[PDB]
């Protein structure tokens, strides 16, 4: 029963996003991608380098530490756009009030995009433009502050939770537990949401068994990395704080100003 409900996150999750972590890890190994590491490099990626988003849709242009920022705005819009979908996707999701979807939606989003950062992130960068080029971390340590701060404590994380070795079955799972939260504050019926989070849960148990056999302890350490996620996100929420008030020209997206909002 729950074979079917895994099965069905599943094609929710590969329906639904622009990369795998297996055509991701895939790019980042061999059978290549345009390293982005300096502003002779950015500027070269900017010329002939294929963005969904292109540079004409940006906000107006300020400057490098801006435009890298303005770029990666871009794509977290994108995949709050990606995860929306494959919540709805869920038939047990799209049936709660459309501001409880929202409530979970608000408060999940930026944890699941950092769960799913880890699928294109190695220890020396990321890959960007649907894997046509690899921005480096050394790079981003090098623009001005608060922007050389914010992509750190993701890399840190990144790094250890790829140790797990998890595959895109697992993510949809892991993906769906995140969304689907009951401790999610302005939620209006809770023990629904909690519902469905246990046979997500349970869901996820039962996958990990078939998926990774002779893997100990891998459930309890994913609710411990659901844990972690939270306050990484705390840690996400507090810095975009801070640059709203400090970077007054720098254009926040309304969107992610208000997931930033009350939290
Ligand atoms: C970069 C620093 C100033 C930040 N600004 N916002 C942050 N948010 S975040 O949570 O750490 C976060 C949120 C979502 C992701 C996934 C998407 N990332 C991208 O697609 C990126 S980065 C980058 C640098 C480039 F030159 C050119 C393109 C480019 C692209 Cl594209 C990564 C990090 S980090
Ligand atoms: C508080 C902010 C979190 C809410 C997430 C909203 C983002 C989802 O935006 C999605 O865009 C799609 C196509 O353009 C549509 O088909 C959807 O109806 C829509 O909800």
């Amino acid at each position: 029963d729950l074979k079917a409900f895994s099965k069905h996150i599943y094609n929710a999750y590969l329906k639904n996003f622009n990369m795998t972590k297996k055509k991701a890890r895939s790019i980042l190994t061999g059978k290549a991608p345009f390293v982005i590491h300096d502003i002779e490099t950015l500027w070269q990626a900017e010329k002939g380098l294929v963005w969904k988003q292109l540079v004409n849709g940006l906000p107006p242009y300020k400057e490098i530490s801006v435009h890298v920022f303005y770029r990666c705005q871009c794509t977290t819009v994108e995949t709050v756009r990606e995860l929306t979908e494959f919540a709805k996707s869920i038939p047990s999701f799209s049936s709660l009030f459309l501001n409880d979807q929202v409530t979970l939606l608000k408060y999940g989003v930026h944890e699941a995009i950092f769960a799913m950062l880890a699928s294109i992130v190695n220890k020396d960068g990321l890959l960007v433009a649907n894997g046509s080029g690899f921005v480096t971390r050394e790079f981003l340590r090098s623009l001005r502050k608060p922007f050389s701060d914010i992509i750190e404590p993701k890399f840190e994380f990144a790094v250890k939770f790829n140790a797990l070795e998890l595959d895109d079955s697992d993510l949809a799972l892991f993906i769906a537990a995140i969304i689907l939260c009951g401790d999610r504050p302005g939620l209006m019926n809770v023990p629904r949401v909690e519902a469905i989070q246990d046979t997500i849960l349970r869901a996820l148990e039962f996958h990990l068994q078939a998926n990774h056999p002779d893997a100990q302890y891998l459930f309890p350490k994913l609710l411990q990395k659901m844990a972690d996620l939270r306050q990484l996100v705390t840690e996400h929420a507090q810095m975009m704080q801070r640059i709203k008030k400090t970077e007054t020209e720098t254009s926040l997206h309304p969107l992610l100003q208000e997931i930033y909002k009350d939290m």
